[PDB]
């Protein structure tokens, strides 16, 4: 009885499939993927953040020159100067007039809020998908446990046993290389540690927060000070951490496709909804019900009675239950037409009871199993009005033959007619 | 649902419509248009006596 299934992607909806164990009565499923969680494999690659061009306090010789050497500070700019008359708060106060020296000095670090306002690149490699599957299972009725999607985990939590994925559908949304931003992911093409130009994404790159060393191609360039004052001319892009905020592109939390929603978590993409999983579980078998003990309903009769051609349950239906104990009844439509709101229905001896669905075709002709009784409720249904609101339970969207049935076997009959029209020449030839 | 009908101007008696919203129950109109008072656009040109 272990029910493999195969499973759309899609997460706010349950899948009320149904176990068909040969020897004891049926029961129901209600498998509702809460979430689709990624966390694909990553690596921390660079923290980038602005600049602070926190320049040490310059040497002032006063007559003769004063050589700089090249500190391995990040981005260390020195360029020594002369031909100053530096006036600090005496008017100048070195004696000379051309051998007064300058040298300024200035590198570059990390702002006190690269620490935490930060850009943040990354290489993405896949990874492994993850969801909080409720299922308020058969007469268990709850579960709500975290799993995997590789098609050999179990996760025994509540007591059943559930082999999920692999999903067929691998687009990690991610692209390979990925910058984040505090919430707002993007999937740029970062250039990389190391190379960052300046002005441009990255011109500080800094392995992570701690790391003292780091890439500084901000092009900061000293100029010398003006008309014999002292001061520090430190010429220099704003960062690509200043202009990626305000002249940025849009986060994949809002242009991704195929639906998915992103935190600055363990980095997964939520409930990503598209393609299927092949979903198989291993039920309790103390939890089946023996197929002696439910009511046996054949000799029923199912009908529409206001079927609604929609997305919400608007579709019900009246079925003659015809009985022969009393008590409850599983039920399920094995065609994925029709999606049903109940997962399973109280009988008395043989009354009646309608449930509601939901349906994509005009003519919704979908078997219905009440607990081992096949029965076909077709009929016929209604557009809605009222089309504003968050996402559908019907999910059963295919091929919808008023003037297609007889049409093109009159379309084949000017065709056909033509080979008994041919051929009969033969006899009238002989 | 919202209930567009032609109706004819006639004072004294009701129009009973029905609603048929697809998905829920319909729901019966009584509408007596008791009144047909009208109110021209007018200008008082002179008083005579």
């Amino acid at each position: 009885y272990e029910h493999t299934a195969v499973m759309p992607n899609k997460v706010g909806i349950p899948y009320k499939a149904l176990v068909e164990r040969p020897g004891y009565a049926p029961v129901h499923l209600q498998i509702q993927l809460v979430n689709t969680r990624i966390i694909p494999s990553t690596n921390l690659e660079y923290i980038t953040c602005k600049y602070k061009t926190k320049v040490p306090s310059p040497v002032v010789k006063c007559c003769g020159a004063t050589q700089c050497t090249s500190k391995p500070h990040p981005d260390y700019q020195c360029q020594v100067f002369t031909g100053v008359y530096p006036f600090m708060w005496g008017g100048a106060y070195c004696f000379c007039d051309t051998e007064n020296t300058q040298m300024s000095e200035a590198y570059v670090e990390r702002s006190e809020e690269c620490s935490i306002d930060h850009a943040k690149a990354y290489k993405v490699h896949t990874g492994t998908v993850q969801a909080m599957v409720n299922i308020t299972y058969g007469s268990v009725s709850w579960r709500s446990a975290d799993v995997y999607v590789n098609g050999e985990t179990p996760a025994k939590i509540g007591d059943a046993k559930l082999i999920i994925g692999p999903l067929s559908s691998a687009w990690s949304p991610f692209d390979n290389k990925v910058v984040v931003y505090g919430h707002e992911v993007y999937n740029y093409d970062f250039p990389e540690y190391g190379t960052g130009k300046a002005g441009s994404f990255g011109d500080l790159q800094s392995r992570t927060s701690t790391s003292n060393d780091l890439y500084a191609n901000t092009n900061l360039k000293l100029q010398r000070p003006q008309a014999g004052i002292v001061h520090t001319p430190f010429t220099q892009a704003p960062s690509g951490f200043e202009r990626w905020k305000r002249d940025k592109g849009a986060p994949l939390n809002d242009v991704a496709p195929f639906g998915c929603s992103i935190a600055l978590e363990p980095l997964r993409a939520e409930n990503c909804a598209v393609g299927s999983i092949p979903i198989s579980i291993d039920i309790p078998d103390a939890a089946f019900t023996r197929i002696s003990e439910t009511p046996t309903v054949s000799d029923l009769e199912c009908k529409i009675t206001e079927c609604t051609y929609a997305s919400d349950f608007g579709g019900i239906a009246t079925v003659a239950y015809k009985s022969s104990k009393a008590g409850n009844c599983p039920i399920h439509s094995p065609s994925g037409v029709a999606v049903i709101k109940e997962n399973d229905v109280t009988l008395a001896e043989s009354g009646s009871f309608t449930f509601h669905f939901s349906t994509a075709n005009i003519h919704p002709a979908f078997k219905l199993q009440v607990c081992t009784s096949a029965v076909t409720c077709k009929g016929d249904c209604k557009p809605p009005k009222d089309h504003i609101v968050d996402y559908p339970a019907q999910h059963t969207e295919s091929f919808t033959w008023s003037w297609l049935k007889v049409l093109v076997g009159g379309t084949s009959a000017f065709i056909v007619l033509g080979l008994i029209a041919t051929a009969v020449v033969a006899l009238v030839l002989f």
